[PDB]
């Protein structure tokens, strides 16, 4: 099973991540988008600094406003870099998710609910990537780690 997990934590979230992101690490987090959802992320984050803002190697939000889609992008010194967009999503208001971030060696892979939903290159080493955070209008049940040599 996976390792590490963690039930029901109060939104926001931010821990330390148990061990490195090596490449094959999957990261599973279980949920539910509540009814009054405009959005909702899930950073990967280098430290939880929070002024000055720590560095957001991956920031996953999903965004439902009309026909929804998905942002993802990196903050280095507090700065926003080029937003990659994803207009095809699964999420929805009122309905449960299955998001599972597979850490590989140049890029992060998502699936949601056992589907492929994006590709998402690294910006920053991540190895540098220590903590992680989740923000907004979402509701986990779960958060749990599965590293690559699991057996």
């Amino acid at each position: 099973n996976l390792q590490n997990i963690i039930y029901n934590p109060v939104i926001p979230y931010v821990g330390t991540i148990p061990d490195q992101l090596d490449p094959g690490t999957l990261i599973v987090i279980c949920g539910h988008v509540p009814s009054d959802a405009d959005r909702f992320q899930v950073d990967l984050q280098n430290g939880s600094s929070v002024k000055p803002r720590a560095d957001v190697a991956f920031h996953f939000n999903p965004r439902f406003k009309r026909a929804g889609c998905i942002v993802c992008n990196t903050l280095i010194n507090e700065k926003w870099g080029r937003e990659e967009i994803t207009y095809d999503t699964p999420f929805k208001r009122e309905k449960s998710f299955e998001i599972v971030i597979m850490v590989l060696k140049d890029k992060f892979q998502v699936a949601v609910n056992g589907k492929h939903t994006l590709l998402y290159g690294h910006r920053i080493g991540p190895e540098k990537i220590d903590t992680l955070g989740i923000y907004g209008k979402v509701n986990i049940h779960s958060i749990g780690f599965s590293g690559p040599s699991s057996g």
